[PDB]
């Protein structure tokens, strides 16, 4: 029997910072209604195309786990907001890095994509030859988004998120995991009108409805982790109180809050972020994880419960035994190119453009 | 030790037919130059989004293979040419379908994807709690061509194949694959300004460039391709005489009688269907394993050898021992909606547009 063991963990986030202070400026929202319905305060909005972001995450998540280029054998980008379709920008990371002759492929399963991401290296590298792996959950959401609907305006961000996973004996690392989707809630958060789907000669195709019901999503995402946190769970003979840190999605602080509360998992184990950055979808877990590292939240030896889900609906959740090691073996000094753009500035085109079209 | 045994097999193909001599009418080629460089004579042209291939696939598989909705536990839609990316079309065919639960995503690595998806579905019943799955390489290529440019125009094709995979202990199905990824191959295959890195507001945006250099990705294939099939044949103890039966992608006729004349097997051993349909990216290896199959070319207990590669530059190769029954359990009803529109009549709006802005 082998295992992935998480070797490296790293992350990206944008410089330029969208707060609630500046999402007030051109829409019928503010600070309080944000930040007490969500718990998001600020985002990030990215000056670079979603592969730079996922290039500089696995920079550091390799450094921090000290793999050569020659020893991964595997890149997965889990990602809805790929620069291309056609090639792949799994690809482009491997362009990037000088990685030679690995898999590489990009998945897509909305925000659960990364825990999808670690539960497919992690089964590739158990059953077959995959030494080492590098799964990244990167997006750049900004590029959806309807500037005059605050409902999702005000929701997502950009970011990137990377894990190096590195085969062992040791029994750590992702152990069982249950994912899933619920192909009944799939209308109820959609971008229908970006990709093939889409008129490539209408003029105003870029003006694409983004469907969103907050209360349906809620409950359908509830659900969906809740149940497949507990299969985890009972698969595993683990009881509640022996899980040590839950990382979750980032969408909405009140799921991540239900999720526990259902669950019976003390409030205090989930690691939130969401504050700083908001929802990145498939960047989300990675992101918390890797900061949840820095901040001294895991232990060795700890079990952690990820939980996820996204559109599709996805859903997901998986149990993570902590080996030895929480502190990187080396640093990456890598970095995005500077902007001294704001958020706004950056955002500028997009939104006139959403305004005059409405 | 589990296998994932190819249970089910089956295809959709759009009606509407693009003949040599269609392609002739608006571009500066011939019938006479596509046949002999390529082998292509037709390709078809679909009048339905990619999903609505993948599930018409999909159910003929399923009846192929008599799985009920309730048994399948996981669903991968490998394409390029998804309608959606938010969410995913995995869940689309799901919907569609009524399969209740099963993990479901969208995997893009190009040509290769198929391939991809089959090793990752195959891993992951092997390693985890998946007793069936459904693998579908779809796609509507003909969304992204330059109708003004002939070198690409006359080279792809729309279409859909799948498989279901179940569980057992015999061992059969995929057993050695090598899939990876030469990136220094990605530029010269490319469509770089559809995804997110397109300015989704520019008027022009539609008028995309499909980079492609015929030679270069001629020579990376090869090499990439017959690498693979090498380590797969070498790590297995076959000799090349025992492979009955290759079923390759079918991007040009040239490259999969170079890959079997460097390898030293039979040119006859090789499926070739490039003649009917051209290239249909992640679809070509499912559609010329569901005729191989139809067509009395697969034994009980053959071993297949899988050859692809894609944009990326993605390649890879697999072995696969067949087991005991090359018939389908059952028959699908199940059909595309009626169309009586030429190929000509349906890529109309696009070449006007193409030739118009030239
Ligand atoms: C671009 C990338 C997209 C792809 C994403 C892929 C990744 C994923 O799929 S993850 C998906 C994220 N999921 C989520 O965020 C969870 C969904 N749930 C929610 O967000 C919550 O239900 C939430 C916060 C909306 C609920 O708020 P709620 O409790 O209804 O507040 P309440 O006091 O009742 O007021 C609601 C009203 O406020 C108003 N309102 C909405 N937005 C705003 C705003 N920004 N400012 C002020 N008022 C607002 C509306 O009129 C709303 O009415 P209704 O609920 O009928 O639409
Ligand atoms: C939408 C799709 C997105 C992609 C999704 C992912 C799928 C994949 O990645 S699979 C990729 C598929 N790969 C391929 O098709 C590669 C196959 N190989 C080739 O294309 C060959 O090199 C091929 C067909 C050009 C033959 O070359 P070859 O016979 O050696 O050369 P030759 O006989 O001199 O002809 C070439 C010349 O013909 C001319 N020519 C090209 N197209 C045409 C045409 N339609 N009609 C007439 N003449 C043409 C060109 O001037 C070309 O010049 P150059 O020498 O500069 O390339
Ligand atoms: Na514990
Ligand atoms: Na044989």
């Amino acid at each position: 029997q082998c295992y992935a063991e998480i070797t490296g963990w790293g992350k990206c986030l944008p410089p330029a910072t969208l707060s609630n202070h500046d999402l007030s400026t051109f829409l019928d929202t503010s600070d309080e209604w944000i930040q007490s319905r969500t718990g998001i305060e600020q985002r990030r909005i990215s000056h670079v195309n979603t592969s730079d972001l996922a290039t500089v995450a696995a920079q550091h998540a390799i450094a921090c786990a000290g793999v050569s280029v020659e020893e991964i054998d595997l890149i997965i980008v889990a990602t809805c907001s790929p620069d291309s379709l056609i090639p792949n920008i799994a690809s482009r990371v491997q362009q990037n890095l000088g990685i030679p002759s690995a898999a590489a492929f990009d998945l897509n399963a909305a925000a659960t994509g990364f825990l999808y991401g670690l539960e497919t290296a992690t089964r590739l590298m158990q059953a077959s030859h995959y030494r080492h792996a590098l799964v990244i959950g990167a997006e750049r959401l900004s590029f959806y988004l309807d500037w005059t609907k605050r409902d999702t305006a005000v929701l997502f961000g950009d970011g990137a998120g990377a894990v190096v996973l590195s085969k062992t004996e040791q029994k750590v690392g992702l152990q069982d995991a249950q994912i899933g989707c619920d192909a009944q809630g799939r209308d109820i958060l959609a971008v229908p009108k970006f990709g093939t789907a889409m008129d490539r000669f209408d003029a105003d195709n870029g003006y694409w409805a983004f469907d969103f019901v907050g209360k349906e999503i809620f409950k359908r995402a509830v659900r969906g982790m809740g149940a497949a946190a507990q299969q985890v769970l009972a698969r595993s003979g683990l009881s509640t109180e022996e899980i040590d840190v839950v990382i979750p999605h980032q969408a909405n602080i009140r799921i991540i809050q239900t999720l526990c509360d259902l669950a019976g998992i003390a409030q205090d184990k989930a690691f939130v972020n969401i504050h700083r950055y908001g929802n990145t979808s498939a960047a989300t877990v990675p992101i918390a994880l890797c900061e949840a590292l820095e901040q001294g939240k895991i232990k060795p030896h700890d079990d952690l419960l990820v939980a996820a889900f996204g559109a599709g609906l996805t859903w997901g959740a998986g149990h993570i035994r902590w080996g030895e090691r929480i502190t990187p073996l080396g640093k990456s000094d890598a970095q995005l190119p500077s902007c001294d753009h704001t958020a706004l500035d950056l955002l500028s085109k997009a939104i006139e453009h959403c305004k005059r079209h409405q």
